[PDB]
DNA sequence: CATAAATCACTGCCTA
DNA sequence: TAGGCAGTGATTTATG
């Protein structure tokens, strides 16, 4: 595995390292288009510039809710489960 | 404990 | 053992 120089912890795949050296490193290549927040992961920008358009393709088929990012639909849904 | 938004970390595909 | 790209999930923060 890939265990991180800086901190100390390990990564399975390079690229989760990567990210996270992008951690120590504070690497942000992807600016908000509106509000300039800045993040390291694309998708997590454009769940951030859906955030501003509004759009939640996430849609739980339970209470009419919908979510820009899954993991927020599956909490959202784990709710319903129990 | 729950919501809306934030950030991190795992995943599938490819090569010397 | 090393490095990128695109898709997904689990986690934590800030607030009520
Ligand atoms: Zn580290
Ligand atoms: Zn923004
Ligand atoms: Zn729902």
């Amino acid at each position: 595995s890939f265990d991180c120089k800086i901190c100390g912890k390990s990564f399975k795949r390079s690229s989760t390292l990567s990210t996270h050296l992008l951690i120590h490193s504070d690497t942000r290549p992807y600016p908000c288009q509106y509000c300039g927040k800045r993040f390291h992961q694309k998708s997590d920008m454009k769940k951030h510039t859906f955030i501003h358009t509004g759009e939640k393709p996430h849609k739980c088929q339970v209470c009419g809710k919908a979510f820009s990012q899954s993991s927020n639909l599956i909490t959202h849904s784990r709710k319903h489960t129990g």
